[PDB]
């Protein structure tokens, strides 16, 4: 079946890439970066995030795999030393698929726009253009809070180990179909009030951020960060779409969390 | 159908109880506190927790309802002024059922014991007998961390608004079948290391606490707190059992959270 | 003695300003905004911060007073209804002086620059140009940590109720001659490590931030926020300079904290 | 001059103790554990805390030194390998003295008692007898907050690296004459309100905890933890008394913090 390999582009990753391609030549197995059915990422988690966003229109037709050339990421998942074993396993068709939830982000504007929709594997965040940051937070059409602070982060389950974590969020097992909202430096006094706690939302729950003042926002979706102007609504929900992984071997989520934060 | 009413036992709750009983006399509707199919709690959330634990062997045959005589709890849910409307609605059989996940706790001992199993609607916690507190945390048979601190809290989704919240935990929608673990005053230096973050676990995941030193622990299950001696394992998992509520009207979880923490 | 009055510039503040000026005409008391000995701020804390920064070269020759036209700020301190009583008290010379510590910030560059020095009443912060943020933190010439995250905040004691607070910092009584450093969304895993906790530093302690990558930083000093380029060092220390307040009456710091965050 | 040595009482500490005593025999230098002028602690920080509490009536006449037989504590401060060098230095009278602030705790009761006063080098804490914990917090005679939660911790500056830290407190340089108050699992909703933040208090500020319900409290002072009954007031203040250290060499506080929490 058709595959492609992205590389971080340093000496180590390119050489491993060329080796795997040569390895794949002894099977069938066809290189195709337009319509791959396997996408192998070699580098780190940032490399892996770029690979996902490259093929974010073909998610239902692709199974991703990551190899880490340094740490040990949460998306890659294979050591360089295991590259040969992986070539043989991929070529044999010797894998089950595992799916992780994604986050759908919708930015609505005033005319012209032309709403934009984004898909995130880690998180989307919102901050001001700089700028006091003030939004009304609306959960399933009901006004929940007026947030004043530095911004908000909405994380997928596999994104919980990233930005979500730095902000005091929970780590959620990625079999849970949910998104998690954390505060960045909320202001709380006797007049301005936020929940404080991170909030975890199931599928079909919609979290809507609405401008109070100030309709310009710096919005991030994984690595991408853009200033959006004349924003009417930022709308968060668990995507109907999933990312599929090829595995292969047991490497439990909590073991990855252990290895990354406790040690090994 | 058979019902019973528990009261907080102050003047206000007893009178509302007697009124509802009189109200129920005009229907059928039979009072029975041994095998009720409806359990109405009048008081607060503590009243409601006592009602659940009274009937924790009959959960699959009961639908609970709470009335709050002060605040506004997360389990009750009806204002005293709505008592008459509720009598008519209960009597008519005019309700759908909503189910919340429960937490199963297993305490294993050395001979004699005779493991004990407990069911929690809010949380179970563990602290020392007093006492440095040190446990090994084992997730699905794999050693995750050695926790040193004041204790650990394992919360259900509806318990997230309680003890879980005070500890920095996430608020989780109770449609999510999960349990959440938070730290109490963890010790972290270059030698002792915990994850820090709260952890959210799906069904079938098992979290096991094992003594390092020190086999005596003060274990809480909702209101109940007991010193357990010669403990070999404390085992946490999402229960297969659920609590059923009678509703009635829309009162969304996030609206309850809003009313309780933001205002109204 | 010579005074001046700054106003927030809304209807309420301008009218109170003109009234106080008329009131001051019945005494002596001379209006002078070039070399005032009394600076009265009417508005909020932002108004007060602007007044301080206007006269930050004459601090040793000035006594500040704030009037709040809405809340209740930490710098103002007088209700509009008390304006007449304040005119008489100021004119009589009926006040003792109270001094608060200030924060000195030094930004060093590569040639050309021409180091810049700034004085802060609340805090100075550092974030990236956008941009992973990574700095080496050096305390009294010794390398303390490599910080990776969103930024750092260094707060004076009276600034602790502001940005410092949102970040998890301690509230410090302003009689303590100290500065406090908090983290913004620090990254911590088995490889990247920060202290986590806020750090409180006495006089003469120097905290130095040094670029790792990336020599461009968005630096704030109270309201002012500038992108500095080709930065070699950001240097934090308790200033030798103090701000002087005129009081008047007892309004204890902890009472102000109570009124602002608990209620009243 | 007269000295004494306490040991942790394991094989390693006793042998080092006997060696130092033999070493001290070649000077003058007299062993006296009733009225020592030098107290050397060999073990860890717990060993050191016991040594301080042994001689807490003679603080003004003593200079303490700690040797750590494992880690690296904040009070000891010398490696076993440096024991000989330390004997010679102590015997020569080749040291300046450094003083750290202490915390005075006063427990007032109803008749009989007979107030008790305690001195803490790390912290004093308060929790319930078990037991919802509810106290009124009164700062300099003014009611600041009604705290509901698990307890409160009041830490000295050198205690900030201990229990204070686990609770989210600031690390304070021990040249600052201050005490710091942190919350343990505070309850906060629209009805019950605490400050959240840690509070840092200068000398002469008095923090008073008063029972709301419930006059029984589990009070800790460093290692000591006692249930006090029929309590009317717990009163916290920076002590007029200081602990004196013998040094010797530069080992800056922030370097100790680095070594203990970052690495080395
Ligand atoms: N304060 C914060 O915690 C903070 C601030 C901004 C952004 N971020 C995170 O960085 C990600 C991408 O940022 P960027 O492209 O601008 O580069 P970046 O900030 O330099 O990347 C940050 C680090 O996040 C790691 N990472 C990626 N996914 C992760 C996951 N699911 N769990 C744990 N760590 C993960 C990456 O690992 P590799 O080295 O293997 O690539 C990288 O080292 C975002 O999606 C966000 O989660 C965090
Ligand atoms: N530091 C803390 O946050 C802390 C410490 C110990 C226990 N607790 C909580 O208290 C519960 C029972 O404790 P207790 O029997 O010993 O009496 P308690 O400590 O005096 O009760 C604590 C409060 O928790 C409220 N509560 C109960 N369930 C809740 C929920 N799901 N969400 C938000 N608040 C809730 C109760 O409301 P009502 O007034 O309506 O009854 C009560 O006022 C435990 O299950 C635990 O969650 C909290
Ligand atoms: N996430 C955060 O907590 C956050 C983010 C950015 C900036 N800030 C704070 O805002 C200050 C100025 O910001 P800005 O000029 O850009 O306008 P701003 O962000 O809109 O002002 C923020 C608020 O801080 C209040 N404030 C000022 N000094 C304070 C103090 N010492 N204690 C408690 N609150 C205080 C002001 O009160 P008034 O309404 O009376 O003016 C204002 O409402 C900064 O010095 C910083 O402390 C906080
Ligand atoms: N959750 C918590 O963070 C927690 C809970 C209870 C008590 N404590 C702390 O433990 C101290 C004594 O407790 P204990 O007698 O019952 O024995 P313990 O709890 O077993 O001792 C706790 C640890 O604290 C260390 N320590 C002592 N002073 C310190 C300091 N100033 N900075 C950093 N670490 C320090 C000790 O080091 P050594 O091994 O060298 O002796 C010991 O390992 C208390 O004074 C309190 O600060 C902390």
């Amino acid at each position: 079946m058709k595959y492609m390999i992205t590389s971080k582009g340093d000496e180590k990753s390119d050489l491993l890439r060329l080796n795997m391609i040569a390895g794949f030549g002894e099977y069938d197995m066809e290189y195709d970066d337009v319509e791959p059915e396997i996408v192998i990422s070699i580098g780190g988690d940032g490399t892996f995030l770029s690979a996902f966003h490259q093929y974010e229109e073909r998610l239902d037709e692709i199974a991703f795999i990551g190899i880490h050339t340094g740490h040990l990421g949460f998306y890659a998942d294979w050591r360089p030393a295991e590259a040969d074993k992986l070539v043989k396993l991929l070529a044999k068709g010797e894998y089950q698929k595992v799916s992780y939830p994604l986050l759908k982000t919708t930015v609505k504007y005033g005319i012209g726009k032309k709403e934009a929709t984004y898909l995130a594997l880690n998180e989307s965040t919102v901050k001001s253009s700089g700028g006091p940051f003030v939004v009304d937070v609306v959960i399933n059409d009901i006004h929940f809070e007026r947030f004043r602070g530095d911004g908000l982060c909405m994380s997928t389950p596999s994104g919980t180990t990233a930005y979500n974590k730095s902000l005091g969020g929970a780590l959620m097992h990625p079999s849970i179909e949910a998104m998690q909202l954390t505060e960045m430096a909320s202001i709380n006094n006797r007049v301005y009030r936020t929940i404080g706690s991170p909030l975890v939302f199931p599928k079909h729950h919609v979290v809507s951020l609405q401008p109070v003042n100030d309709k310009d926002f710096q919005i991030s979706v994984d690595h991408l960060s853009i200033l959006h102007r004349d924003v009417q609504e930022i709308r968060y929900e668990v995507s109907a779409k999933k990312i599929h992984f090829a595995r292969f071997r047991s490497f439990p989520f909590w073991r990855r969390v252990h290895d990354s934060f406790i040690e090994d």
